[PDB]
Protein backbone atom coordinates (compact mmCIF):
# COMPACT_ATOMS: atom_id res chain seq x y z
CA UNK A 1 0.00 0.00 0.00
CA UNK A 2 1.08 3.20 -1.09
CA UNK A 3 -0.60 4.71 2.11
CA UNK A 4 0.59 2.31 5.15
CA UNK A 5 -0.32 2.23 8.40
CA UNK A 6 1.39 4.14 11.51
CA UNK A 7 4.54 2.59 12.38
CA UNK A 8 3.85 2.78 15.77
CA UNK A 9 1.13 0.23 15.03
CA UNK A 10 3.31 -1.79 12.72
CA UNK A 11 6.38 -4.57 13.97
CA UNK A 12 8.99 -2.65 16.24
CA UNK A 13 12.42 -1.70 14.37
CA UNK A 14 14.88 -3.00 16.80
CA UNK A 15 17.56 -2.37 15.11
CA UNK A 16 20.59 0.23 16.76
CA UNK A 17 19.93 3.70 14.93
CA UNK A 18 23.68 4.29 15.33
CA UNK A 19 25.00 1.35 13.31
CA UNK A 20 26.30 3.45 10.73
CA UNK A 21 29.95 5.08 10.11
CA UNK A 22 30.22 8.79 10.61
CA UNK A 23 33.88 10.21 11.98
CA UNK A 24 34.40 13.86 12.11
CA UNK A 25 36.86 16.31 10.59
CA UNK A 26 39.58 16.83 13.33
CA UNK A 27 41.56 19.65 10.99
CA UNK A 28 37.88 21.41 10.36
CA UNK A 29 37.69 21.05 14.30
CA UNK A 30 40.68 22.54 15.61
CA UNK A 31 40.78 25.06 13.60
CA UNK A 32 37.40 26.40 14.53
CA UNK A 33 38.45 26.31 18.24
CA UNK A 34 41.49 28.34 17.85
CA UNK A 35 39.65 31.57 16.81
CA UNK A 36 36.99 31.58 18.90
CA UNK A 37 38.43 29.85 22.03
CA UNK A 38 39.03 33.52 23.45
CA UNK A 39 35.96 35.04 22.49
CA UNK A 40 33.48 35.85 25.53
CA UNK A 41 30.49 33.96 24.52
CA UNK A 42 28.83 34.66 27.67
CA UNK A 43 29.04 38.61 27.16
CA UNK A 44 27.78 37.64 23.77
CA UNK A 45 24.93 35.36 24.73
CA UNK A 46 23.62 37.81 26.91
CA UNK A 47 23.08 40.19 23.95
CA UNK A 48 21.47 38.04 21.41
CA UNK A 49 18.15 38.86 22.75
CA UNK A 50 17.57 42.52 23.94
CA UNK A 51 14.09 42.21 26.35
CA UNK A 52 13.31 38.87 27.62
CA UNK A 53 9.93 38.83 28.52
CA UNK A 54 6.23 36.64 27.75
CA UNK A 55 3.11 38.17 27.02
CA UNK A 56 1.54 37.57 30.13
CA UNK A 57 4.21 40.04 32.09
CA UNK A 58 3.81 42.31 28.52
CA UNK A 59 -0.21 42.39 29.11
CA UNK A 60 -0.66 45.09 31.89
CA UNK A 61 -4.25 29.39 33.08
CA UNK A 62 -6.62 26.50 33.16
CA UNK A 63 -5.26 24.61 30.46
CA UNK A 64 -1.58 23.90 29.06
CA UNK A 65 -2.71 25.74 25.94
CA UNK A 66 -3.36 29.24 27.77
CA UNK A 67 -0.06 28.23 29.95
CA UNK A 68 1.68 28.23 26.43
CA UNK A 69 0.26 31.24 25.13
CA UNK A 70 1.25 33.33 28.44
CA UNK A 71 4.33 31.87 28.03
CA UNK A 72 5.46 32.96 24.55
CA UNK A 73 8.42 34.96 24.98
CA UNK A 74 9.85 38.26 22.75
CA UNK A 75 13.00 36.55 21.92
CA UNK A 76 11.36 32.41 21.98
CA UNK A 77 8.23 30.91 20.99
CA UNK A 78 8.88 28.83 24.44
CA UNK A 79 10.88 28.37 27.28
CA UNK A 80 10.43 25.26 29.66
CA UNK A 81 10.54 21.64 28.08
CA UNK A 82 7.86 20.21 30.64
CA UNK A 83 5.20 22.22 30.44
CA UNK A 84 5.47 21.66 26.78
CA UNK A 85 5.92 18.07 26.90
CA UNK A 86 2.68 18.44 28.96
CA UNK A 87 0.76 20.57 26.36
CA UNK A 88 2.33 17.90 23.56
CA UNK A 89 0.75 15.32 25.64
CA UNK A 90 -2.66 17.24 25.48
CA UNK A 91 -2.81 17.56 22.05
CA UNK A 92 -2.20 13.75 21.55
CA UNK A 93 -5.20 13.08 24.08
CA UNK A 94 -7.79 15.77 24.17
CA UNK A 95 -11.32 14.46 23.07
CA UNK A 96 -12.15 16.28 19.45
CA UNK A 97 -15.44 18.34 19.69
CA UNK A 98 -15.15 19.80 15.62
CA UNK A 99 -13.19 19.08 12.83
CA UNK A 100 -13.65 21.81 10.24
CA UNK A 101 -11.34 22.09 6.79
CA UNK A 102 -8.48 24.52 7.83
CA UNK A 103 -8.36 27.88 5.51
CA UNK A 104 -5.41 28.92 4.92
CA UNK A 105 -2.16 26.85 3.12
CA UNK A 106 -2.29 24.73 0.04
CA UNK A 107 -2.20 21.02 1.05
CA UNK A 108 -4.83 19.39 2.96
CA UNK A 109 -4.85 20.39 7.39
CA UNK A 110 -7.87 20.11 9.54
CA UNK A 111 -8.18 22.48 12.14
CA UNK A 112 -9.42 20.59 15.47
CA UNK A 113 -11.54 21.91 18.10
CA UNK A 114 -11.47 20.41 21.17
CA UNK A 115 -14.12 19.53 23.71
CA UNK A 116 -12.11 22.41 25.81
CA UNK A 117 -12.87 24.67 22.46
CA UNK A 118 -8.99 24.86 22.41
CA UNK A 119 -7.07 24.08 18.82
CA UNK A 120 -4.63 22.15 17.09
CA UNK A 121 -3.80 22.08 13.28
CA UNK A 122 -3.89 18.36 11.80
CA UNK A 123 -1.82 17.11 8.88
CA UNK A 124 -2.78 13.70 7.97
CA UNK A 125 0.18 10.48 7.38
CA UNK A 126 0.28 9.83 3.30
CA UNK A 127 3.54 7.46 3.22
CA UNK A 128 5.61 6.10 5.08
CA UNK A 129 9.19 6.77 7.26
CA UNK A 130 11.19 4.81 4.32
CA UNK A 131 9.06 6.92 1.32
CA UNK A 132 11.94 9.25 -0.45
CA UNK A 133 10.94 12.00 -3.11
CA UNK A 134 10.72 11.68 -6.58
CA UNK A 135 14.24 13.35 -7.47
CA UNK A 136 11.61 14.90 -10.67
CA UNK A 137 9.97 16.78 -8.22
CA UNK A 138 10.72 20.23 -7.94
CA UNK A 139 10.29 21.35 -4.32
CA UNK A 140 6.88 22.88 -4.84
CA UNK A 141 5.59 19.29 -6.46
CA UNK A 142 6.96 17.12 -3.14
CA UNK A 143 3.42 15.73 -0.83
CA UNK A 144 4.28 16.78 3.03
CA UNK A 145 5.69 14.36 5.35
CA UNK A 146 3.02 15.14 9.52
CA UNK A 147 6.45 13.37 10.48
CA UNK A 148 8.41 16.05 9.33
CA UNK A 149 6.35 18.65 11.24
CA UNK A 150 7.48 16.29 14.11
CA UNK A 151 10.86 15.85 14.00
CA UNK A 152 11.58 19.63 13.05
CA UNK A 153 9.90 20.91 16.45
CA UNK A 154 12.13 18.38 18.45
CA UNK A 155 15.17 18.95 16.35
CA UNK A 156 14.28 22.93 16.77
CA UNK A 157 14.40 21.96 20.64
CA UNK A 158 17.69 20.44 20.59
CA UNK A 159 19.11 23.22 18.84
CA UNK A 160 18.13 25.05 21.65
CA UNK A 161 16.21 27.45 19.17
CA UNK A 162 12.78 26.71 20.54
CA UNK A 163 11.30 29.00 17.99
CA UNK A 164 9.44 26.26 16.29
CA UNK A 165 5.40 25.40 17.21
CA UNK A 166 4.83 22.36 19.38
CA UNK A 167 3.85 19.68 17.42
CA UNK A 168 2.76 15.72 18.46
CA UNK A 169 2.39 12.74 16.47
CA UNK A 170 -1.38 11.35 16.85
CA UNK A 171 -3.35 7.93 15.48
CA UNK A 172 -7.30 9.25 14.94
CA UNK A 173 -10.16 7.11 14.52
CA UNK A 174 -11.07 8.09 11.24
CA UNK A 175 -15.22 6.80 12.06
CA UNK A 176 -15.51 8.65 15.29
CA UNK A 177 -12.57 11.50 15.33
CA UNK A 178 -12.63 12.68 12.05
CA UNK A 179 -15.63 11.75 9.97
CA UNK A 180 -18.50 12.20 12.86
CA UNK A 181 -16.51 15.25 14.21
CA UNK A 182 -16.26 16.88 10.57
CA UNK A 183 -18.27 19.72 9.16
CA UNK A 184 -20.73 19.12 6.64
CA UNK A 185 -19.46 19.75 3.69
CA UNK A 186 -15.90 17.84 5.16
CA UNK A 187 -18.16 15.15 5.83
CA UNK A 188 -19.08 14.63 2.91
CA UNK A 189 -15.92 14.79 0.91
CA UNK A 190 -15.02 10.82 2.67
CA UNK A 191 -15.49 7.93 0.76
CA UNK A 192 -14.44 3.99 0.29
CA UNK A 193 -11.49 3.27 -1.94
CA UNK A 194 -12.36 -0.17 -3.29
CA UNK A 195 -9.99 -1.72 -0.90
CA UNK A 196 -12.79 -1.24 1.94
CA UNK A 197 -10.17 1.14 3.46
CA UNK A 198 -11.42 4.70 4.79
CA UNK A 199 -10.78 7.85 2.67
CA UNK A 200 -11.06 11.96 2.35
CA UNK A 201 -10.62 14.39 0.09
CA UNK A 202 -11.25 17.26 2.09
CA UNK A 203 -11.15 20.86 -0.40
CA UNK A 204 -7.97 22.37 -0.94
CA UNK A 205 -5.89 23.78 -4.15
CA UNK A 206 -2.84 21.18 -3.37
CA UNK A 207 -4.53 17.62 -4.65
CA UNK A 208 -7.32 17.21 -2.54
CA UNK A 209 -9.17 14.70 -4.69
CA UNK A 210 -10.18 11.46 -5.43
CA UNK A 211 -6.98 10.19 -6.94
CA UNK A 212 -4.37 11.64 -3.86
CA UNK A 213 -7.41 10.78 -1.21
CA UNK A 214 -5.90 10.56 2.20
CA UNK A 215 -7.03 6.89 3.21
CA UNK A 216 -6.85 5.08 6.92
CA UNK A 217 -6.32 1.08 7.19
CA UNK A 218 -9.13 0.88 6.95
CA UNK A 219 -9.98 2.94 9.58
CA UNK A 220 -7.20 4.82 11.55
CA UNK A 221 -5.02 7.48 10.04
CA UNK A 222 -1.58 9.30 11.81
CA UNK A 223 -1.24 12.77 11.76
CA UNK A 224 0.70 15.63 13.23
CA UNK A 225 -1.37 17.58 15.78
CA UNK A 226 -0.06 21.40 15.99
CA UNK A 227 -1.17 24.01 18.86
CA UNK A 228 -2.76 26.46 17.21
CA UNK A 229 -1.43 29.95 17.32
CA UNK A 230 -2.85 32.34 19.78
CA UNK A 231 -5.65 34.44 17.98
CA UNK A 232 -4.95 36.92 15.38
CA UNK A 233 -7.06 39.57 17.15
CA UNK A 234 -4.92 39.28 20.64
CA UNK A 235 -1.48 38.61 18.43
CA UNK A 236 -1.23 39.83 15.52
CA UNK A 237 1.51 38.59 13.14
CA UNK A 238 3.27 39.52 10.10
CA UNK A 239 4.06 38.28 6.81
CA UNK A 240 7.52 38.46 5.14
CA UNK A 241 8.81 37.48 2.15
CA UNK A 242 11.94 35.72 2.07
CA UNK A 243 14.77 37.28 0.44
CA UNK A 244 16.29 33.81 -0.33
CA UNK A 245 12.92 32.80 -1.70
CA UNK A 246 13.57 30.15 -4.64
CA UNK A 247 11.98 30.90 -7.60
CA UNK A 248 8.82 28.33 -7.91
CA UNK A 249 9.18 27.79 -11.72
CA UNK A 250 10.25 25.32 -14.20
CA UNK A 251 11.31 27.41 -16.76
CA UNK A 252 13.79 29.63 -14.85
CA UNK A 253 15.00 27.47 -12.08
CA UNK A 254 18.02 29.85 -10.70
CA UNK A 255 17.46 32.78 -8.36
CA UNK A 256 19.86 35.38 -8.24
CA UNK A 257 21.06 34.27 -4.90
CA UNK A 258 21.48 30.71 -6.40
CA UNK A 259 24.18 32.11 -9.54
CA UNK A 260 25.73 35.55 -7.35
CA UNK A 261 27.70 34.39 -4.45
CA UNK A 262 27.37 38.69 -3.76
CA UNK A 263 23.87 37.98 -3.83
CA UNK A 264 24.30 38.90 0.36
CA UNK A 265 26.57 41.80 0.38
CA UNK A 266 24.80 43.31 -2.13
CA UNK A 267 21.03 42.80 -1.43
CA UNK A 268 20.01 41.89 1.96
CA UNK A 269 22.60 43.28 4.19
CA UNK A 270 21.98 46.40 1.96
CA UNK A 271 18.11 46.45 3.14
CA UNK A 272 16.10 48.17 5.57
CA UNK A 273 14.88 45.34 7.33
CA UNK A 274 18.12 43.41 7.30
CA UNK A 275 20.86 46.24 7.92
CA UNK A 276 20.39 46.33 11.82
CA UNK A 277 18.75 44.17 13.91
CA UNK A 278 18.37 39.80 14.47
CA UNK A 279 16.38 39.51 11.36
CA UNK A 280 19.57 38.39 9.53
CA UNK A 281 20.68 36.51 12.29
CA UNK A 282 17.28 34.97 12.25
CA UNK A 283 17.70 33.80 8.36
CA UNK A 284 21.14 32.38 8.95
CA UNK A 285 19.67 30.84 12.25
CA UNK A 286 16.72 28.88 9.84
CA UNK A 287 18.63 28.34 6.99
CA UNK A 288 21.07 26.19 9.16
CA UNK A 289 17.66 24.38 10.39
CA UNK A 290 16.74 23.93 6.84
CA UNK A 291 19.68 22.79 5.43
CA UNK A 292 19.81 19.59 7.69
CA UNK A 293 16.59 18.91 7.39
CA UNK A 294 16.51 19.34 3.47
CA UNK A 295 13.50 21.90 3.49
CA UNK A 296 13.84 23.87 0.60
CA UNK A 297 10.16 25.38 0.97
CA UNK A 298 11.01 28.36 2.89
CA UNK A 299 9.81 30.85 0.72
CA UNK A 300 8.31 33.25 3.67
CA UNK A 301 9.07 34.08 6.94
CA UNK A 302 6.24 34.53 10.01
CA UNK A 303 6.69 36.97 13.07
CA UNK A 304 4.66 38.02 15.70
CA UNK A 305 3.98 41.48 15.91
CA UNK A 306 2.87 41.98 19.50
CA UNK A 307 6.00 42.42 21.53
CA UNK A 308 5.77 46.27 20.69
CA UNK A 309 9.45 48.36 20.82
CA UNK A 310 11.44 44.97 20.53
CA UNK A 311 12.77 43.35 17.50
CA UNK A 312 10.34 40.19 15.76
CA UNK A 313 11.99 36.73 15.26
CA UNK A 314 11.08 34.14 12.37
CA UNK A 315 8.83 31.31 13.95
CA UNK A 316 9.86 28.26 12.72
CA UNK A 317 6.68 26.93 10.63
CA UNK A 318 6.28 24.54 7.79
CA UNK A 319 8.07 22.30 7.77
CA UNK A 320 6.04 19.62 5.94
CA UNK A 321 8.03 19.01 3.15
CA UNK A 322 11.35 18.59 4.93
CA UNK A 323 13.51 14.74 5.53
CA UNK A 324 12.35 14.18 1.96
CA UNK A 325 15.97 12.59 0.63
CA UNK A 326 18.37 11.43 2.77
CA UNK A 327 20.58 10.46 -0.05
CA UNK A 328 21.04 14.22 -1.23
CA UNK A 329 21.97 17.70 0.87
CA UNK A 330 21.07 20.77 -1.19
CA UNK A 331 23.74 22.85 -0.82
CA UNK A 332 22.06 25.81 -2.09
CA UNK A 333 20.00 25.81 1.24
CA UNK A 334 22.94 26.70 3.41
CA UNK A 335 24.10 29.30 1.29
CA UNK A 336 23.13 32.12 3.57
CA UNK A 337 25.11 30.96 5.54
CA UNK A 338 28.40 30.63 3.29
CA UNK A 339 27.48 34.18 2.17
CA UNK A 340 26.50 36.31 4.47
CA UNK A 341 28.86 35.09 7.14
CA UNK A 342 27.62 36.13 10.15
CA UNK A 343 26.15 33.42 12.94
CA UNK A 344 24.40 34.02 16.16
CA UNK A 345 26.78 32.96 18.95
CA UNK A 346 24.68 30.78 20.83
CA UNK A 347 24.37 28.77 17.62
CA UNK A 348 28.21 28.48 16.62
CA UNK A 349 28.17 26.97 20.61
CA UNK A 350 24.82 25.04 20.46
CA UNK A 351 26.50 23.82 16.78
CA UNK A 352 29.83 23.04 18.21
CA UNK A 353 29.63 20.41 21.12
CA UNK A 354 27.43 18.55 18.46
CA UNK A 355 29.83 18.42 16.24
CA UNK A 356 32.77 17.60 18.36
CA UNK A 357 31.14 14.41 19.28
CA UNK A 358 29.90 12.46 16.44
CA UNK A 359 26.55 11.12 16.07
CA UNK A 360 25.49 12.95 19.40
CA UNK A 361 23.18 15.15 17.31
CA UNK A 362 21.28 12.93 15.77
CA UNK A 363 21.56 10.85 19.30
CA UNK A 364 20.17 14.00 21.38
CA UNK A 365 17.27 13.84 18.46
CA UNK A 366 15.97 10.08 18.53
CA UNK A 367 15.58 10.30 22.60
CA UNK A 368 13.31 13.17 22.12
CA UNK A 369 11.24 11.84 19.20
CA UNK A 370 10.94 8.61 21.31
CA UNK A 371 8.60 10.51 23.99
CA UNK A 372 6.22 11.13 21.04
CA UNK A 373 3.66 8.88 20.77
CA UNK A 374 3.64 7.90 17.83
CA UNK A 375 7.69 7.09 17.79
CA UNK A 376 9.01 6.24 15.20
CA UNK A 377 9.17 9.56 13.51
CA UNK A 378 12.16 9.71 11.36
CA UNK A 379 13.56 6.79 9.06
CA UNK A 380 17.13 5.62 10.87
CA UNK A 381 18.57 6.61 7.40
CA UNK A 382 17.79 10.50 7.63
CA UNK A 383 20.05 9.93 11.30
CA UNK A 384 23.55 9.87 8.69
CA UNK A 385 22.51 12.25 6.27
CA UNK A 386 22.10 15.24 9.07
CA UNK A 387 25.66 14.41 10.62
CA UNK A 388 26.73 14.85 7.42
CA UNK A 389 25.25 17.98 6.43
CA UNK A 390 26.06 19.07 9.90
CA UNK A 391 29.93 18.85 8.95
CA UNK A 392 29.64 20.91 6.14
CA UNK A 393 27.95 23.50 8.29
CA UNK A 394 31.00 23.78 10.24
CA UNK A 395 33.45 23.60 7.43
CA UNK A 396 31.72 26.76 5.56
CA UNK A 397 31.49 28.36 8.97
CA UNK A 398 35.57 28.01 8.50
CA UNK A 399 35.37 29.53 5.31
CA UNK A 400 33.90 32.45 6.40
CA UNK A 401 35.98 33.34 9.07
CA UNK A 402 39.08 34.19 6.75
CA UNK A 403 37.68 36.46 3.67
CA UNK A 404 35.35 37.68 5.82
CA UNK A 405 37.10 38.19 9.58
CA UNK A 406 36.08 35.87 12.70
CA UNK A 407 34.92 38.90 15.12
CA UNK A 408 32.66 40.31 11.78
CA UNK A 409 30.69 36.60 12.03
CA UNK A 410 30.00 35.96 15.34
CA UNK A 411 27.79 38.75 16.39
CA UNK A 412 24.76 38.92 18.91
CA UNK A 413 22.95 41.80 17.09
CA UNK A 414 23.84 42.85 13.22
CA UNK A 415 24.79 45.96 12.25
CA UNK A 416 26.12 47.43 8.69
CA UNK A 417 28.36 50.50 8.91
CA UNK A 418 26.73 51.83 5.92
CA UNK A 419 22.88 52.34 6.72
C1 LIG B 1 14.27 33.92 28.72
O1 LIG B 1 13.54 33.49 29.85
C2 LIG B 1 13.15 32.13 29.80
C3 LIG B 1 12.35 31.80 31.05
O2 LIG B 1 13.19 31.86 32.18
C4 LIG B 1 14.37 31.22 29.69
O3 LIG B 1 14.13 30.08 30.47
C5 LIG B 1 14.75 29.01 31.16
O4 LIG B 1 15.63 28.35 30.26
C6 LIG B 1 16.29 27.21 30.77
C7 LIG B 1 17.08 26.61 29.61
O5 LIG B 1 17.25 25.22 29.81
C8 LIG B 1 15.32 26.19 31.35
O6 LIG B 1 16.03 25.18 32.03
C9 LIG B 1 16.53 24.10 32.77
O7 LIG B 1 16.03 23.86 34.07
C10 LIG B 1 14.83 23.07 34.06
C11 LIG B 1 14.25 23.07 35.46
O8 LIG B 1 14.31 21.75 35.98
C12 LIG B 1 15.20 21.67 33.56
O9 LIG B 1 14.04 20.85 33.55
C13 LIG B 1 15.80 21.76 32.14
O10 LIG B 1 16.26 20.47 31.73
C14 LIG B 1 16.93 22.80 32.05
O11 LIG B 1 18.07 22.22 32.66
C15 LIG B 1 14.32 26.83 32.31
O12 LIG B 1 13.32 25.90 32.65
C16 LIG B 1 13.68 28.05 31.68
N1 LIG B 1 12.81 28.71 32.63
C17 LIG B 1 11.49 28.60 32.57
C18 LIG B 1 10.83 27.83 33.68
O13 LIG B 1 10.81 29.08 31.66
C19 LIG B 1 15.27 31.63 28.53
O14 LIG B 1 16.48 30.91 28.63
C20 LIG B 1 15.56 33.12 28.57
N2 LIG B 1 16.30 33.59 27.41
C21 LIG B 1 16.44 32.90 26.28
C22 LIG B 1 17.79 32.31 26.01
O15 LIG B 1 15.52 32.75 25.48
C1 LIG C 1 -12.84 2.83 15.69
O1 LIG C 1 -14.00 2.64 16.49
C2 LIG C 1 -14.78 1.49 16.23
C3 LIG C 1 -15.89 1.47 17.27
O2 LIG C 1 -16.40 2.78 17.41
C4 LIG C 1 -13.99 0.17 16.27
O3 LIG C 1 -14.70 -1.12 16.60
C5 LIG C 1 -15.57 -2.08 17.20
O4 LIG C 1 -14.91 -3.33 17.40
C6 LIG C 1 -15.73 -4.29 18.03
C7 LIG C 1 -14.93 -5.52 18.46
O5 LIG C 1 -15.81 -6.46 19.04
C8 LIG C 1 -16.85 -4.70 17.08
O6 LIG C 1 -17.67 -5.67 17.70
C9 LIG C 1 -17.69 -3.48 16.73
O7 LIG C 1 -18.52 -3.81 15.63
C10 LIG C 1 -16.86 -2.25 16.38
N1 LIG C 1 -17.71 -1.09 16.58
C11 LIG C 1 -18.21 -0.41 15.56
C12 LIG C 1 -19.64 0.01 15.67
O8 LIG C 1 -17.54 -0.13 14.56
C13 LIG C 1 -12.69 0.33 15.47
O9 LIG C 1 -11.86 -0.80 15.68
C14 LIG C 1 -11.94 1.61 15.85
N2 LIG C 1 -10.74 1.78 15.05
C15 LIG C 1 -9.67 2.41 15.54
C16 LIG C 1 -8.33 1.88 15.12
O10 LIG C 1 -9.74 3.39 16.28
N1 LIG D 1 -0.17 25.98 14.08
C1 LIG D 1 -0.82 26.97 13.42
N2 LIG D 1 -1.77 27.72 14.01
C2 LIG D 1 -2.41 28.70 13.36
N3 LIG D 1 -2.18 29.03 12.07
C3 LIG D 1 -1.25 28.35 11.35
C4 LIG D 1 -0.50 27.26 12.00
N4 LIG D 1 0.34 26.77 11.08
C5 LIG D 1 0.15 27.48 9.94
N5 LIG D 1 -0.79 28.42 10.10
C6 LIG D 1 -1.24 29.37 9.05
O1 LIG D 1 -1.60 28.62 7.89
C7 LIG D 1 -0.89 29.10 6.75
C8 LIG D 1 -0.41 27.93 5.90
O2 LIG D 1 -0.11 26.80 6.72
P1 LIG D 1 1.11 25.86 6.27
O3 LIG D 1 1.63 25.10 7.47
O4 LIG D 1 2.03 26.73 5.44
O5 LIG D 1 0.37 24.84 5.27
P2 LIG D 1 0.99 24.52 3.82
O6 LIG D 1 2.41 24.11 4.12
O7 LIG D 1 0.12 23.41 3.28
O8 LIG D 1 0.89 25.82 3.07
C9 LIG D 1 0.29 29.91 7.26
O9 LIG D 1 0.45 31.10 6.48
C10 LIG D 1 -0.06 30.26 8.69
O10 LIG D 1 -0.45 31.63 8.75
MN1 LIG E 1 3.12 27.15 3.85
MN1 LIG F 1 4.47 23.24 3.16
NI1 LIG G 1 -0.03 11.63 -7.98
Amino acid sequence: PHQPIPPSLGEKDLSDPFNFLFSSNKITLRKLYDLTKNVDFDQLRQNECKKNITLSKFWEEDDNWERFYSNIGSCSVYSDDQMIDNLLHDLNTSPIKHVHIMDGGTQVKFVFTFKNDKQAVFKPMRFGRDYESDPNHFYFSDFERHHAEIATFHLDRVLGFRRAIPTVGRVLNMTTELFEKAEKKLKKTFFFSPAKNFCFVSRCDYYCDTTHAICGLPDMKEGSVQVFLPDESAVPRKHNRSPYRRTYSKKNQVAEWQSSMNYCTDKVKTKRQYAHGRRLLDLVDIHILDYLIGNQDRHHFESFNVFNDLPSYAIHLDHGRAFGRSDFDDDDIILPLRQCCILRPSTFQTLMNFYSTPKSLTKALHESLSKDPAHPILAYKHYPAMERRLAKIMSHILECFESRGVAEVLVAEYNNPDV
